[PDB]
Formats: structure tokens, sequence, C-alpha cells
């Protein structure tokens, strides 16, 4: 009976003694292993699958029996992993492969229950939920609409909740929010086992996710809410809408701003070209890719008091048409028009279309490709820009690695080395004249789990940006001046348990001089502060 | 917690009104599904699935998440799952895929644990056990030695007493006894996790498994103990060791000749050449072969009454030397001398040595492929027998497919329709002039789980030959004129509930008539006990 509880499962780490103890002698076969060696056995039953969703598969029936054996396997392996677990296996898992999640812990709502969010809480009998992560499987990026499906989106990014900052698997609840689904083979699919309808219009939709943030709020009231893999027409209002309310974040909005500038603060440090003296072209002007720029603007001026004005001016937005510019003749988007040049003519605009012709022109000295629409940064662009800079800084962040706008190793090849380079996505390293590089991942993994963690022990009345922008801090401080002299932006992913620890301690501070702390119980000083974060942080070794 | 419990978790099947009173409103996908709706869907998620492994690896999960729904699905499904849940699938998911069993509710006994057997048993905590299938990972076929993950085999074993007789799924124990390992990757594998050491001798071997009988016999009292899969150095020794002082059986000796005999005679009946009028090759003379030559004429002697002297002299038992017989002038081995020709010449001996010659000589209505060789039934050899018969009788029962004595296909072709064909394994049909046949597969599921449900039930104090003799003529008779008239030799696979509940009423009416039987709750005539034995057995439907 011990063995069939999951969480206090040792398997095969139960000594002789301890089976005799417990009556378990001859349940299991007589090899008695530690956790490391439990963990070295799992990592080779994973990789003898050559498919990332087979491997996905061998790790959940191994979560399934023998957790602490599961995030111990994760936290050896965390980089070779992360594919698998999360983005993108866990999708295609979703799409194809949803029966891997029935046996989770699952909170399933839908119009059906209008009224009954509440009590379906309750009857869920968690106690003090620290993490709940809601999706209505819309996804971010618009691409494979999973609907009910997407459950599993908000179980995998639970899991990084307890991987990365050691929330308690058991004080975290995966919620899907079916409002239905406009995946039309999903319409039709006999065996589709969420609302089969179309996607509620606006006004329903908010009723219905009103009543979930408010049954959260009184039935798990310590718990942060982080929407996942929202769709565009949502994901932006949603967090107008309940920002101030409730205790909720988007990772896909603030989780990547923040990990993207703490890794681009970093990118300027090593270039010897100052912030204020970086010319920034954006390739690509979609609400995300401004809030990159904006976020970068704001981690500027908190750390170095540079006029958020003056740095606003280093960038150089460039959309469909080509260089964002107030003499263009358009009528721009709210979102464009903070980062429209003021400095341009409309007979230079009208000149400015290509990115090529754009680069030529304004002369920069970093690239952040946001632009989702294939290698953009050409050999001609990337050999311009190292006349304008000895250490050009590449980000090809667009995803997956085909919409990239430049491979690492193009960037390094094509500037000898001198590219600083920055990918959504783990590459291997490139060795130019027995010289190694590899880039920096800004992985969302640095900042979401210690934005829970902090969250969590501080109870805050609401997330304001002045917590993210805390966590991006933090994490660009991060980065050691020995990483910094091997060319890392970040520190190193597998350090994720201290990284979360010290993200998660800068955000309780924050919330404490903003006197929205809830508890009260926690050290108001770094180090004390530091120690406590640590201890309170779930492990995953056999403890009892 | 409802959910958690396999045993009475029905997943989509609870009703709308069923989740609110359980409070799992919230807890499911919205869609309420019956039985027969999880069963199609189960169907497709297995098929979505190219390879067997992978088929099974699917409904393992199944299985461990709601058990009706797996055996509701391997019933309307029988004929395809049963490659892929038992042989040869089983086989190769212990050898590479063990970690698949980890969760499954095994018993693992090991001469570490000499003198503790009965304790270890004790502590299981099984209520009336009814079925404990148990193997040495040693292999029937001497193939592919599993030591400890050999526990597979057994799990396999006992999930088809479940599916075939209703054996209750809480009323069945899976056992490995593991006295060491050959297999040479085992011994060197740091992940193996059974007794690092080559088998154990005789001696220490009969100790342990001597312990493990008494033991059972004590604490498992109403059980039924079943040898699988144990090598041909014990699985003889052990039946003659135990047979007459505990309740138990081989499947691999006792049911495969049980089964093969039924379908023969029946073989007979069609061919229209009587039993004393055939010449039966037997291709192969092991223990096993001239077992299932046996087999044939007692069930024979006792369903016409024919002498089994006379039934004996219709069989040419054919050794890697040729013709068995009196006169070839070698020492026979003892099973050899019983079925050994008296009317062969020394001369005549010399000269039928390959089997074209020895068919050509012996003039045989029936070839019985036991052999292991390959393709020894050639189309020169099928035309012989097509000389002394309208109806050849051709049974290649050598396993695999690639060890086979010829394939049903060609029996066929060869004989333009007019060959009686079984298989060890199942074929498709073939289509001959617009007409269509296809071979007889005489599974052992016909016999094994009918034999379990009749001992479970009867109670009786062991299980004499009689028994046996019964279940194989209780399986003969089941053929009806229908069946007989299509060219069927058994009732179909997919009444399986049916055949186990005649067969096992068949095994109680000796059981009383020996007065061996212990359970005096059990009607003592035909029709009652039939209706009795039918409302005992377990059904793969939602109850409560
Ligand atoms: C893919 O799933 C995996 C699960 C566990 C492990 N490793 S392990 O070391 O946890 C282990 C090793 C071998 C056997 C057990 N057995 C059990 O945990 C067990 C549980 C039960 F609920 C009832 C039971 F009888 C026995 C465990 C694994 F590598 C894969
Ligand atoms: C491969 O494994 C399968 C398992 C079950 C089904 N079908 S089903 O109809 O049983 C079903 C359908 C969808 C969801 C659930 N959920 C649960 O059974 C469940 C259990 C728990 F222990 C806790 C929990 F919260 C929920 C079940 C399946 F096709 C595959």
């Amino acid at each position: 009976a011990i063995l069939t509880d999951r969480y206090i499962n040792r398997g095969t780490a139960f000594t002789m003694e301890e089976r005799q103890k417990l009556h378990i002698l001859g349940r299991l076969p007589p090899v008695v292993e530690t956790l490391e060696e439990q963990v070295a056995r799992v990592y080779g039953q994973v990789k003898k699958y050559e498919k990332p969703i087979n491997r996905y598969q061998h790790l959940v029936s191994v979560h399934s029996t023998n957790t602490t054996l599961y995030y111990a396997t994760i936290l050896a392996h965390l980089e070779e992993m992360l594919p698998i677990i999360y983005t993108p296996t866990v999708g295609e898992a979703c799409m194809e492969y949803s029966h891997l999640f029935f046996r989770e812990r699952g909170v399933y709502f839908n119009r059906l229950y209008k009224g009954q969010f509440r009590n379906i809480m309750r009857d869920a009998g968690y106690q003090k939920v620290e993490v709940v992560v809601i999706t209505d499987g819309s996804r971010i990026l618009g691409l494979g609409d999973l609907g009910s499906n997407g459950i599993g989106i908000s179980i995998g990014k639970c899991s990084l909740y307890v991987a990365g900052a050691g929330i308690d698997p058991r004080l975290i609840v995966p919620v899907i929010l079916d409002v239905g689904t406009n995946n039309e083979r999903y319409l039709q699919d006999k065996d589709y086992l969420g609302m089969r309808e179309k996607r509620l219009g606006d006004e329903e939709f908010y009723e219905l996710l009103d009543e979930f943030m408010e049954a959260a709020s009184a039935e798990w009231p310590n718990a942060v809410i982080q929407f996942e893999d929202f769709s565009n027409n949502h994901c932006f209002d949603i967090m107008e809408r309940y920002q101030k309310k409730y205790r909720c974040f988007n990772d896909d909005i603030q989780g990547t701003g923040a990990v993207i500038a703490a890794g681009f603060l970093n990118a300027i440090k090593l270039s010897g070209v100052s912030p204020l003296q970086q010319r920034i072209v954006v390739f690509g002007a979609g609400s995300a890719a401004v809030g990159v720029a904006n976020n970068i603007a704001a981690l500027a001026a908190r750390m170095y008091k540079f006029p958020v004005q003056d740095l606003v001016k280093t960038f150089y937005l460039v959309d469909t048409k080509g260089l964002v510019t107030t003499t263009r003749g358009d009528q721009l988007a709210a979102h464009k028009k903070l980062l429209a040049r003021t400095d341009v003519s409309a007979e230079d605009s009208a000149k400015l279309r290509t990115l090529e012709e754009i680069v030529r022109f304004v002369k920069p000295t970093t690239l952040l490709g946001l632009g989702g629409v294939g290698p953009a940064f050409t050999e001609e662009i990337v050999k311009m820009v190292m006349q304008n800079t000895e250490r050009p800084i590449i980000f090809p962040l667009s995803n997956p690695t085909s919409k990239a706008e430049v491979t690492p190793e193009n960037a390094y090849k094509w500037t000898n080395g001198a590219a600083i380079v920055a990918s959504g996505s783990p590459f291997p390293p490139t060795t130019i004249g027995g010289k190694t590089f590899k880039p920096s991942q800004g992985n969302n993994l640095y900042v979401f789990p210690g934005v829970g963690l902090g969250c969590a022990l501080a109870q805050p009345t609401h997330i304001p940006e002045e917590l993210l922008l805390t966590a991006s801090e933090s994490l660009n401080l991060l980065t050691t001046e020995g990483d910094l002299r091997e060319g890392r932006l970040y520190p190193p992913l597998e350090d994720i348990h201290n990284i979360s620890a010290n993200v998660a301690t800068d955000v309780i501070l924050e919330a404490q001089r903003m006197k929205i702390d809830n508890n009260k119980k926690l050290p108001r000083t770094r180090d004390e502060l530091l120690a406590f974060v640590k201890k309170a942080m779930w492990k995953p070794v056999y403890s009892g």
C-alpha cells in the first residue's frame, strides 16, 4: 500500500531491513539501489526510446509510480529532459496522445458547470494550494487548438514549478477551462471528450473565467494563478482584467520578457557597446515583441538609472511594412507608436522596407529576432552589423528552430566567433578555429518557478510589474563574473533550484517594500530570507 | 479517490448525476460514454501504435487506471489482442521493457528469503486466492532466459485466466521464483534487479520450490498452482514431484496436449478417415511431442473405446535419425519406446531416414509438425499424403511461424483446399478458386482458464490426468455441427467465457465422480452446475 502511494514509494531504494519492517519483502526484486542509482537506471530506460513522445510516455509512468524518482531524474538531466517534459513534446502528447493525462490530477471547467466552479474546487480536496496553471487550449502561437486536451499543457507546466522551484507536488493544480475548440478534426472526432462546439464568444468566455478567478480566490486563497498558452485575442486582455484584483500572471507575456531582458543586458555588458550606445533592430512588431523591447528599457532604467526615454530611442522597430517611423504615412497600431522613429524623414521611410536596406541605414549593434517569418538575418545583414561593433548581439528568438532568424552556428561562423547569441531553443556548441562557442538559451524556466515560490511564500495581494522587473534583475545579477568570462548570459540551467531561491527572495523583498505581502512570518533581510526560502523548497530526495 | 481505484473506476462511464453524487464533477472531461463506447475508443488508441510493444504499453496503462475497461477491450477484440497481451509480445516486454511490470502485484522469491516464503505470502494480504502462476524465467522453448524479468510472463498468464474464465482479478497472484539466470547480458547489466548469479543446481532449486509449494498450500489453500515457462530440465520432473501432493498443473505440457488432441479428433471426424484408419507421422520425438501423441490416443480411447494399444499403432514417430523402430539398432530414449514401430525390419529402418522416404513408405493420412526445424512438410510430401486420403490432416505446430513445418496457405494451395489445418499461430484466411479456408488455431486459452475455474470452484485435492482428459473431451464436444460444417476444429475463441464455463463444469463433474472435490456447495448435475459456474464468473462490466 506504501508502494502504491507515488509520493512515499521509494521502490528498490527501500533497504532489506525497511522491506521486512514494512512487510514488502517479496513485493520488489532483491537489488537495493540509492536514489542516484535509480536515476541512472531511469535515464537509460528513457534513452532506450528513440521518439520524444515515447520518452515522455516512459517518464509519465515513472511519475505515476515514484514521484521523488521522477523529479530526481529531471533535475539530474534537466537540459536534455526539458524538450521532452514540455515544449515541444507536451503539445504533440496533448494533440495525439491525450490518454497520457487521464490519470493525472486535472480540474476541468466548462459552461455546463456554470455556478458550481467553487463546489468543484472545494470537492478537489487540496489543502494550501500554492500554484494553479490554467489554459483554455487556444495556444499562444495560435497553432494546433487543443481544446480540452490543453489539460496536458497545464499538467506539464505545473511539473516545471515542482522541478524548478521545489513547489510541493501536492500543492500544484492543473486546470483546463474548456470554452470549446475551433479544431475541426476534434469537432468531428468520435473520441474527443471535450465540449463539442466552436469557442464561446468573449462575453460568455469572461463570465466563466470571472467565476473561475473568484472561486479560486475563495477556495485556493494562497495560490498564484498563472495563465498558460492563451491566444493573443485574450492573453493581454486577461492580464488587464485581473492583474490588480487577483494574484496572477502570464508566463508567455511577462516571463518571456523578464528572461530575454536579463540575457540581453548581459550581452550588452559583454559586447563593449554600453546600453545608450546600442542601436537595436527589433525584427517583429507584434504586442509580444514590443513588450520585450519595453522590458529591456525598463530593466536598463532600473539597473543603471538612464532616462527611460533615451533607452527607448536605442530601438528601431521593424513590422511587415518596414522601419516603424512617424513619417511613413500610415496610422500606427497603439503598441508601435512608443518605439516609432521621430528622427527619420518620409523620403527615407519610403526607402526603408527590406530588412537589408534598414540594416544598412540604421547601422545596428544588435538584431533582436521576434519576427516568426524564417531566416531573415542573412550573411550580408550579419556582416553589416560587424561594421558597427566588434561584438554583434544576435538573438534569434522565433520558435520553432525553422522560424528562427539565423542558426547560432551561422551567427558564429559569419562573425568568426564574435557574435553574442541567445536562442529560444538549445543548440550544440560550435567550434571555430579550435575555440568553442555555445548560445545562451533564454528558457522561461529561469523566472516563472521563482515568481511562483516568491508569491507562494509572500502571499502578495497581487503581482504588479515591479515583481517581474525585480525577478528580471535578480536573474541578470546571478550571472557570475566566471559565467560572463565564458560568454554565458544566464546562470546555468542545471542550477535552477539556487536560481529559483534567489529570484523568490528578491520578489519577496520587493513585495515587502510595497507592503502587499500578507505572510508576516518571513525574514526581511536578504541573507536570512534566502536561507529560509531554500529550507522551504520541496526536494526530490527520500525523506519520510 | 474512487477514480484512483482501478477496480471500481469507470472513468467517463460515470454519468453526470453519478459524478455530482461522488464529488468528481470536474475531475473528468464532460463526455459521458458507455463501456462499449470506451472500448471502441481504447481499441483506436491501441491501433494508433504500430509496434506490438507500444500497443502492450498502452494496454498496461489502461489496466492500471480502469481494470473493467481493460478486460472489456480484450474480450471485444480477443483474437487480435492475444499476440500483444501474451506470446510473443509479453516475452519481448520482459526481455527489454521489464519496467512495464514494476507497478503490478508480483510476488518475488529467491534464496535470500529462504524460510520466510510463508511470511511473504501472509504479508501480500490476498483473501481467497484462486490462481497462482509461477515461473523461474528459464523458458519452456529454452530461448531468452529472463531470470527475475520472468515476473511479466506470470502477470500476462494471470491476465488470461481473468479474460478467459472470469477469475476475479483480485484473486490471481503472479509469482517469480528467482533461482538466478544464465542470461550473460543480464549477469553483466548494471540495471538487472534480480539475483546476479548462474541458475542454482537441482538440489537447491527443489529446496526453494518445495518451500514455495508448502507455503502456498498453507497460505493460499484454495489456489490452483500453475507452472508456466519452465525449461525441459525441470518442467516434467516438477509435475512428477508435485502432481499428487498439491493442486497443480503445467499449461505448456498438459494444456497444449489437451487442446491439440481436441482439435485433432475433430480433424479426424472431418477427414473421412476414422481414428483406427489414420496413419499419423509425428515429425519430432521430444517428450512434449510424444506427450501430445499419447494425449490423442488417450482421448480417442475415452470418446470411442478403441483399445488404446490399437490407437498407439496409428503413430509413426520421427526423431533426428528417422522413423523410430525397434529394429534400427540404437538404444531408444524411454519416451520413444512406446511409439516405436515393431512392424518394420532393420533393412527398411536403414532406408527410412529422410522425411520424404519415410512419408513414401508409411503412406500417412496425417502429418503432425512438432519438429522445430523449419519447413520440413514440402510440396512433394504434401502431394504424397493426397495419394493416401481425400482430406490430409496437416498440423504445423512448431513455434514461431518461421520454425513451422508448412504455411497453411501452401497446405491449402498444394491440396486445392482439401487439407485440414491447425496452427500454433493465427493466420489470415486463404481463398482458392472463390472458396475460403482458414486454419484452426489450437490456442492454450481454450483449456487452462476452464481448468482454473473448475479447480477454483471444486477445490479438488489435486489435478489428476483424468481432469485434463475431461477438459480435452469437453473442448472437442463444444465444436458444433455448424462449426464442423464450416471446417472449424474448435468452438470460436471469441466465445471463450462459454467455453471456459463448459470446460469448468465437466472438470468439476469429474472431480465429483473421483470424490477429490472439497467444495460440497456445488450442484452435481450438468445443466444446474453450468448455470452456477456461469453466475460465479467475474465479468468485465460495471456493476458496483
Ligand atoms: C516506468 O515506471 C517505473 C516505476 C518505477 C521505477 N523505479 S523504482 O525503483 O521505483 C521500482 C523498481 C522496481 C519495482 C518497483 N515497484 C514499485 O514501485 C511497486 C509499486 C506498486 F504500487 C506496487 C508494487 F507491488 C510495486 C519500483 C522505474 F524505473 C520505472
Ligand atoms: C491509458 O490509460 C487510459 C485510462 C483510462 C481510459 N479511459 S477512461 O474512460 O477510464 C478515462 C477517460 C478520461 C479520463 C479518465 N480519468 C481517470 O480515470 C482518472 C483516474 C484517476 F486515478 C484520477 C483522475 F483524476 C482521473 C479515465 C483510457 F482510454 C486510457
